[PDB]
């Protein structure tokens, strides 16, 4: 799920 939560930090944070 990092693939999506982490990718979300890589894209939003």
């Amino acid at each position: 799920l990092r693939h999506y939560l982490n990718l979300l930090t890589r894209q939003r944070y």
